[PDB]
């Protein structure tokens, strides 16, 4: 039930669709992780979350993750 | 005394080298800001705080930002 690059990639997707790569991406490099996996993810959601567009989409596709 | 983008990446690449521009506009356009400012800055910096091999860089960027504030 590991989560992967993939898995964040198509949650993201499932709310904020054609820009879920774009972003994803972008708090990656800010934060120097070169993967994704259980220990940094909910990192890279926490930049996403503090962003005022993204914030109630991010903590939808956060909460599904942590269900899993 | 504010803050502005250029103050901010200057103390940046003071720490951290010709590189700082990326991992700042990166940062930045994560958290949907399209400037620095005294509002603002302190998130920005929490940010590249959290990236590891930046993290003693940064620390050492907000404490001459608060030495002179």
């Amino acid at each position: 039930h590991m989560i992967t690059y993939k898995k964040l990639l198509d949650e993201l997707k499932k709310e904020i669709g054609p820009i879920a790569k774009i972003f994803l991406n972008k708090a990656m490099e800010s934060l120097g992780y070169d993967d994704v996996d259980d220990s940094n993810y909910k990192e890279i959601l926490s930049v996403l979350k503090m962003n005022k567009e993204l914030r109630e989409y991010v903590e939808i596709v956060e909460e599904r993750l942590e269900k899993e």
